[PDB]
C-alpha cells in the first residue's frame, strides 16, 4: 500500500473523542464567530460567506496562484472564493457556478467589494456543461469518505473535469481531494507534464484530510510532495500542545469597484 492508505485505516480506525482531537491538532483555524453572526444577522458587507475565503487567501498571499482576468469558479456553493476574488486587483470578472439546491450550499448574495464583478448561478451541474475560456480556473469540488477509492475516483473526476478547462496559460488552483491513490498520482504526473504547477499543502486543512492543492504557481515532484503530507500527518497521530492555532478572518470591502472600500 501507500502510506497514505496506512494512514487512512488508521484514522478511519480512530474512537470518536480520539477523532475529534487528531483533526484539528496543530493546524490553523480561521477565527469565525463575528463573521457568521454578522451573516446570519443578515450583513452583506465586510464578511466571507464561509471559511473557503481565508483558505484561499493562503494560496493567493503567497503567489501560488494569481487570479486575473476572467476567473471561473467551478463548484463555488455560498461563494467564498469568488467573492474573494471580485475584490482582487487584476481581476476583472468572477463566475461561479454551482450545483446548489437541496442538501447542497446555496450561492450567498452579498455586497462585499467587487461583489458587482460576481455572477453567481445555481443549479448548474459542471460536469456535464461544456469549458467556457478563462484566465484563471478554481475547483474546491471532493466530497471525502472513508472508502479511499470511492476518494480516488472523485479526485479523477474532478482532475479530469479541470483539464478540459485548462488551456495555455490559464492561472489554477484546483483542490486534489485524495492525491495519495495511485491511480490519482498518475493522472496527476500526466498533468503536470501538460500544465505544470505543483501540489501544495494548505495550512487550514484539517489533519482529517490528506487534500492537496495543485496551483499553477510552483513545482516539486509529485510523489514526493505527497509522502511528504502523509508523513506529517502520521506524526500528528501522536501530538502533544493540540490547541489550532488562530487566524483573524479575511475582511473583503464593501461596495463597486473602485469607489468603494476596498479589501
Ligand atoms: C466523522 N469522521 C470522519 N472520519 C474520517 O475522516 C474523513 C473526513 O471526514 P470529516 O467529517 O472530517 O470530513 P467531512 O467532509 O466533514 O465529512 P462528512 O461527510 O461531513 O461526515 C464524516 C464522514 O465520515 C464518516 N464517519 C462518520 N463517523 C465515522 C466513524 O465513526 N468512523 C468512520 N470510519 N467514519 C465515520 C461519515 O460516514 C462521513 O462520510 C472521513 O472520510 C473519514 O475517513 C472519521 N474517522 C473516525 N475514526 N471517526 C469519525 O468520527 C470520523
Amino acid at each position: 500500500e501507500t502510506l497514505g492508505e496506512k494512514w487512512k485505516s488508521r484514522l478511519n480506525a480512530l474512537g470518536k473523542s480520539e477523532f475529534q482531537i487528531y483533526k484539528k491538532s496543530g493546524i490553523q483555524e480561521v477565527d469565525r464567530t463575528l463573521a457568521k453572526e454578522g451573516i446570519k444577522r443578515g450583513e452583506t458587507d465586510h464578511h466571507a460567506v464561509s471559511r473557503g475565503s481565508a483558505k484561499l487567501r493562503w494560496f493567493v498571499e503567497r503567489n501560488l496562484v494569481t487570479p486575473e482576468g476572467k476567473v471561473v469558479d467551478l463548484g463555488c456553493g455560498r461563494g467564498g472564493w469568488s467573492y474573494y476574488c471580485g475584490g482582487l486587483k487584476n481581476v476583472r470578472e468572477v463566475k461561479g457556478l454551482t450545483k446548489g439546491g437541496p442538501g447542497h450550499e446555496e450561492p450567498i448574495p452579498m455586497s462585499t467589494y467587487g461583489w458587482n464583478l460576481v455572477r453567481l448561478q445555481s443549479g448548474v451541474d459542471v460536469f456535464f456543461i461544456p469549458p467556457e475560456r478563462c484566465d484563471t480556473l478554481l475547483c474546491d469540488i471532493g466530497e471525502s469518505s472513508p472508502n479511499p477509492t470511492v476518494e480516488a475516483g472523485r479526485t479523477l473526476r474532478v482532475l479530469n473535469l479541470v483539464e478540459n478547462w485548462l488551456s495555455n496559460n490559464t492561472q489554477f488552483c484546483v483542490k486534489v481531494l485524495n492525491p495519495y491513490m495511485s491511480s490519482v498520482i498518475e493522472k496527476m504526473e500526466a498533468l503536470q507534464r501538460k500544465h505544470g504547477g505543483a501540489l501544495v499543502r494548505n495550512p487550514l486543512s484539517r489533519n482529517s484530510t490528506h487534500e492537496m492543492y495543485w496551483v499553477s504557481n510552483a513545482s516539486g515532484n509529485i510523489v514526493s510532495s505527497v509522502n511528504m503530507i502523509s508523513r506529517m500527518l502520521i506524526n500528528r497521530f501522536t501530538m502533544r500542545h493540540k490547541k489550532a492555532t488562530y487566524e483573524p478572518d479575511v475582511d473583503l470591502g464593501s461596495g463597486t469597484r473602485n469607489i468603494g472600500i476596498e479589501s
